[PDB]
Protein backbone atom coordinates (compact mmCIF):
# COMPACT_ATOMS: atom_id res chain seq x y z
CA UNK A 1 0.00 0.00 0.00
CA UNK A 2 0.95 3.62 -1.02
CA UNK A 3 -0.26 6.18 1.56
CA UNK A 4 -0.23 9.58 1.22
CA UNK A 5 -0.75 12.10 4.67
CA UNK A 6 -1.62 15.64 4.04
CA UNK A 7 -1.90 17.82 7.01
CA UNK A 8 -2.72 22.15 8.14
CA UNK A 9 -1.23 22.44 11.48
CA UNK A 10 -0.38 25.66 13.07
CA UNK A 11 1.24 25.07 16.49
CA UNK A 12 3.14 21.63 15.45
CA UNK A 13 -0.46 19.71 16.76
CA UNK A 14 -1.82 18.29 14.00
CA UNK A 15 1.65 17.62 12.61
CA UNK A 16 3.21 15.83 15.48
CA UNK A 17 -0.74 13.73 14.91
CA UNK A 18 0.55 13.19 11.19
CA UNK A 19 4.07 11.99 12.00
CA UNK A 20 2.90 9.56 14.35
CA UNK A 21 0.13 8.19 12.39
CA UNK A 22 3.19 7.95 9.28
CA UNK A 23 5.68 5.89 11.57
CA UNK A 24 2.75 3.24 12.40
CA UNK A 25 1.60 2.85 8.90
CA UNK A 26 5.67 3.12 8.09
CA UNK A 27 6.35 0.41 11.07
CA UNK A 28 4.08 -1.81 9.20
CA UNK A 29 5.49 -2.04 5.53
CA UNK A 30 3.50 0.82 4.00
CA UNK A 31 5.24 2.88 1.51
CA UNK A 32 4.03 6.71 3.43
CA UNK A 33 4.14 10.25 1.38
CA UNK A 34 3.71 13.19 4.66
CA UNK A 35 3.14 16.61 3.32
CA UNK A 36 2.01 20.10 5.10
CA UNK A 37 -0.33 21.58 2.94
CA UNK A 38 1.42 24.78 2.88
CA UNK A 39 3.59 22.87 0.29
CA UNK A 40 1.61 21.08 -2.13
CA UNK A 41 -0.56 21.78 -5.13
CA UNK A 42 -4.05 20.16 -6.12
CA UNK A 43 -4.06 18.79 -9.31
CA UNK A 44 -3.96 14.99 -9.66
CA UNK A 45 -2.89 14.62 -5.41
CA UNK A 46 -4.15 11.63 -4.68
CA UNK A 47 -3.31 9.60 -7.81
CA UNK A 48 -0.96 6.99 -6.98
CA UNK A 49 -2.00 6.45 -3.42
CA UNK A 50 -4.33 3.43 -2.18
CA UNK A 51 -4.65 5.60 1.22
CA UNK A 52 -4.83 9.21 1.22
CA UNK A 53 -5.08 10.60 4.97
CA UNK A 54 -6.00 14.30 5.75
CA UNK A 55 -5.57 16.14 8.95
CA UNK A 56 -6.70 19.54 9.66
CA UNK A 57 -6.60 21.91 12.97
CA UNK A 58 -9.84 23.80 13.54
CA UNK A 59 -10.00 27.86 14.40
CA UNK A 60 -12.53 30.52 14.50
CA UNK A 61 -14.64 30.04 17.62
CA UNK A 62 -17.40 31.17 16.53
CA UNK A 63 -17.71 29.90 13.33
CA UNK A 64 -15.43 26.80 11.56
CA UNK A 65 -12.32 28.26 10.10
CA UNK A 66 -10.24 25.46 8.72
CA UNK A 67 -6.31 25.81 9.69
CA UNK A 68 -4.88 29.06 7.27
CA UNK A 69 -2.30 26.47 5.13
CA UNK A 70 -4.88 23.90 4.32
CA UNK A 71 -7.98 26.45 3.15
CA UNK A 72 -6.37 26.74 -0.51
CA UNK A 73 -6.73 22.68 -0.42
CA UNK A 74 -9.99 22.43 0.38
CA UNK A 75 -10.96 25.10 -2.12
CA UNK A 76 -9.62 22.88 -4.79
CA UNK A 77 -10.70 19.09 -3.35
CA UNK A 78 -12.91 18.20 -6.63
CA UNK A 79 -8.70 18.66 -8.39
CA UNK A 80 -7.43 15.97 -6.32
CA UNK A 81 -8.41 12.18 -7.49
CA UNK A 82 -10.78 11.68 -4.38
CA UNK A 83 -13.82 9.85 -6.42
CA UNK A 84 -13.49 6.55 -5.65
CA UNK A 85 -10.43 6.79 -3.32
CA UNK A 86 -9.90 5.43 0.23
CA UNK A 87 -9.89 7.86 2.73
CA UNK A 88 -10.10 9.08 6.96
CA UNK A 89 -9.78 12.31 8.16
CA UNK A 90 -7.83 13.22 11.42
CA UNK A 91 -7.85 16.47 13.42
CA UNK A 92 -6.77 18.95 16.91
CA UNK A 93 -9.39 21.05 18.73
CA UNK A 94 -10.25 21.78 21.97
CA UNK A 95 -13.93 21.13 23.05
CA UNK A 96 -14.51 23.74 24.85
CA UNK A 97 -15.18 25.26 21.44
CA UNK A 98 -18.34 25.18 20.06
CA UNK A 99 -17.70 23.23 16.68
CA UNK A 100 -15.32 21.34 18.24
CA UNK A 101 -13.21 20.20 15.59
CA UNK A 102 -15.67 21.20 12.71
CA UNK A 103 -12.96 21.36 10.60
CA UNK A 104 -12.68 17.62 10.55
CA UNK A 105 -16.71 17.85 9.97
CA UNK A 106 -16.46 19.30 6.78
CA UNK A 107 -13.56 17.72 5.26
CA UNK A 108 -15.50 14.85 6.08
CA UNK A 109 -19.03 15.88 3.97
CA UNK A 110 -16.91 17.32 0.80
CA UNK A 111 -15.16 13.90 0.60
CA UNK A 112 -18.71 12.45 0.89
CA UNK A 113 -19.85 14.19 -2.01
CA UNK A 114 -17.16 13.26 -4.20
CA UNK A 115 -17.15 10.09 -4.00
CA UNK A 116 -14.15 9.13 -1.74
CA UNK A 117 -14.65 6.15 0.16
CA UNK A 118 -14.64 7.11 4.12
CA UNK A 119 -12.67 4.24 5.51
CA UNK A 120 -13.28 5.23 8.87
CA UNK A 121 -14.74 8.19 11.07
CA UNK A 122 -12.45 10.82 11.97
CA UNK A 123 -9.74 10.82 14.76
CA UNK A 124 -11.02 14.31 16.60
CA UNK A 125 -8.24 15.08 19.49
CA UNK A 126 -9.33 17.49 22.59
CA UNK A 127 -6.06 19.07 23.96
CA UNK A 128 -2.47 18.33 23.53
CA UNK A 129 -2.16 14.96 20.93
CA UNK A 130 1.37 14.13 23.32
CA UNK A 131 -1.67 13.14 26.06
CA UNK A 132 -3.57 10.98 23.56
CA UNK A 133 -0.81 8.37 22.11
CA UNK A 134 -2.51 5.38 22.69
CA UNK A 135 -5.24 6.87 20.79
CA UNK A 136 -3.54 7.73 17.82
CA UNK A 137 -1.68 4.66 17.68
CA UNK A 138 -5.39 2.62 18.59
CA UNK A 139 -6.68 4.70 15.07
CA UNK A 140 -4.09 4.08 12.88
CA UNK A 141 -4.42 0.08 13.55
CA UNK A 142 -8.09 0.14 12.89
CA UNK A 143 -7.26 2.53 9.30
CA UNK A 144 -5.20 -0.64 8.44
CA UNK A 145 -7.33 -3.09 9.13
CA UNK A 146 -10.22 -1.40 6.42
CA UNK A 147 -8.79 -0.91 3.27
C1 LIG B 1 -8.13 31.43 19.11
C2 LIG B 1 -8.44 29.91 18.92
C3 LIG B 1 -9.58 29.49 18.34
C4 LIG B 1 -9.78 28.08 18.28
N1 LIG B 1 -10.92 27.69 17.79
C5 LIG B 1 -11.32 26.49 17.77
C6 LIG B 1 -12.52 25.97 17.31
O1 LIG B 1 -13.43 26.65 16.78
N2 LIG B 1 -12.80 24.60 17.44
C7 LIG B 1 -11.88 23.67 18.00
O2 LIG B 1 -12.23 22.54 18.10
N3 LIG B 1 -10.72 24.08 18.44
C8 LIG B 1 -10.39 25.41 18.33
N4 LIG B 1 -9.21 25.79 18.80
C9 LIG B 1 -8.06 25.07 19.39
C10 LIG B 1 -7.08 24.43 18.26
O3 LIG B 1 -7.64 23.74 17.14
C11 LIG B 1 -6.19 23.47 19.04
O4 LIG B 1 -5.28 24.35 19.73
C12 LIG B 1 -5.23 22.61 18.07
O5 LIG B 1 -4.33 21.83 18.98
C13 LIG B 1 -4.29 23.44 17.29
O6 LIG B 1 -3.73 22.56 16.30
P1 LIG B 1 -2.61 22.78 15.41
O7 LIG B 1 -1.32 23.14 16.05
O8 LIG B 1 -2.17 21.65 14.50
O9 LIG B 1 -2.90 23.97 14.36
C14 LIG B 1 -8.75 27.17 18.83
C15 LIG B 1 -7.61 27.68 19.34
C16 LIG B 1 -7.40 29.07 19.48
C17 LIG B 1 -6.20 29.62 20.14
Amino acid sequence: AKALIVYGSTTGNTEYTAETIARELADAGYEVDSRDAASVEAGGLFEGFDLVLLGCSTWGDDSIELQDDFIPLFDSLEETGAQGRKVACFGCGDSSYEYFCGAVDAIEEKLKNLGAEIVQDGLRIDGDPRAARDDIVGWAHDVRGAI
